[PDB]
Formats: C-alpha cells, sequence, structure tokens
C-alpha cells in the first residue's frame, strides 16, 4: 500500500494528515508527525540536488516527482518515491499540498 | 476560504479528512462527516443531473468540476463549487479522491 501526506499551504507546510500505509512504511505513528514539516524524514546521506528541487517546487506549487532518501524512525535508510501535487481551489488558490510515497 | 475533503478510493468513498474551512461553510465537526460518503450534504433541490455527472466521474476515477446546491448541517442551502480529483500512487493505482470547494451563493 502507497502512504499518503497532506500539509497546509502555507507556513512551512506542516503535516495535517497521513494514511495507514504511511506510518507502516516511516515507522511514524500520526502524532509523532501531525504539525511538522515532512524534512525530518530525510538524513545524513539524504542528497541536497534532490531536496533543492523538492523546495523549488512547493515554492512554486508545482507538482514534482522525486526518488528521496529517507529515514524510518528506527533510523534505517529507504528509497522514498515521492510524488507532490498542488491541492487548489478554481480561483487558482493553494489550499493544501498531498504528498504520495509510491513504496513496497 | 476553500474546503477541502479527502476520501478514501473504494468503497463508496468515506471521508477520512477535512480541513477547517470545510466546517467554517458546511458547519459539520470532523467528529459529524468522518467515515461518511459526502452525499448527506445534497437535499431536495440538488440537481439530479449534476449529481448524475459526480458519480460517473468517480466511477471512471476522471476529475470533475461542478456548481452543486448543497446544505450545512442547520439546513441553510448554499451553492458548492466543486472540484474532485483522484490522488494516484506511481503504479497508477487510485489512493484517494480529494475535493476542493467554495461556497459561492453570494453574488
Ligand atoms: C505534502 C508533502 C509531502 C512531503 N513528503 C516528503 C517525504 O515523504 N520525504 C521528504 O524527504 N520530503 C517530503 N516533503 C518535502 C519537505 O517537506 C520539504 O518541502 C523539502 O525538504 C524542502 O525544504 P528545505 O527548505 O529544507 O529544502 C514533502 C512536502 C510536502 C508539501
Ligand atoms: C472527495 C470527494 C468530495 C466530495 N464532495 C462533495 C460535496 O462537497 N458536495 C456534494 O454534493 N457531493 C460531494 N461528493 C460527491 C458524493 O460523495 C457522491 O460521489 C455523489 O453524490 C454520487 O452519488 P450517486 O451515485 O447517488 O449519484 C464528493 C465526492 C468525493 C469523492
Amino acid at each position: 500500500a502507497s502512504g499518503m501526506i497532506v500539509t497546509d499551504a502555507g507556513a512551512d507546510q506542516p503535516i495535517v494528515f497521513v494514511n495507514r500505509a504511511f506510518s507502516t512504511i516511516t515507522g511514524y505513528a500520526p502524532n509523532e508527525v501531525l504539525g511538522r514539516n515532512a524534512r525530518f524524514l530525510q538524513g545524513p546521506q539524504t542528497d541536497a540536488a534532490t531536496v533543492a528541487r523538492l523546495r523549488e517546487a512547493i515554492a512554486a506549487a508545482r507538482p514534482i516527482q522525486e526518488r528521496i532518501l529517507n529515514y524510518r524512525k528506527d533510523g534505517q535508510p529507504f528509497w522514498n518515491q515521492l510524488s507532490i501535487s498542488p491541492v487548489r481551489d478554481e480561483t487558482g488558490n493553494v489550499v493544501a499540498f498531498v504528498g504520495v510515497h509510491t513504496d513496497v
């Protein structure tokens, strides 16, 4: 099953919802991640060039897909196949971001 | 502000998350809507043709935008500018639906 993260659109995109699969994949309970930016999943061997593309996509509110090295709660590194899309109202305002983790 | 509704992909799309603006617009607290299909927002003056377009779009997992007459918890009618899109993973499976809605009653 694929993980899903919803964040607010502004003020550093705090997590507001995660699905069951997110907890299975990352080892984090919802209470541990709600209200935080998802970047806590990144660690010492995470590729800075990949993080830069995520940073610019979020700032522009455009969709992005990256393979990024993340770390489970227990500290084990895993490859996260991450796809992020902005959620917009019909006037073009960004309401939220949705992240999907296509990880086995 | 614009509301957001997140549903599961299957099993008649029960609501799993709503943002604060959803409650502002509809008068429903999260407790009152979680695990339910969003069609409780519809009522007798809702356009059945619009409902059919939503039904067919969701069944095919195709994005759709409609204006639909909905009802607040207290029964007050309002015009809902509704956009629904599937959320897919990188195998092409639908993992959720996301709805964004704006109260467009005011002229
Ligand atoms: C909805 C959403 C989900 C995200 N999921 C992840 C994730 O699973 N792993 C990850 O490393 N970063 C994820 N990010 C990216 C970080 O939150 C952050 O945007 C990025 O690391 C840029 O921040 P910087 O200023 O530290 O470079 C996600 C962002 C959003 C908006
Ligand atoms: C994510 C999501 C959000 C929805 N939001 C609304 C809404 O705000 N108002 C509404 O009338 N229907 C909404 N619907 C549609 C109903 O849940 C339902 O799909 C539609 O009424 C079809 O039922 P029928 O088969 O009897 O036509 C939403 C559906 C989804 C998947």
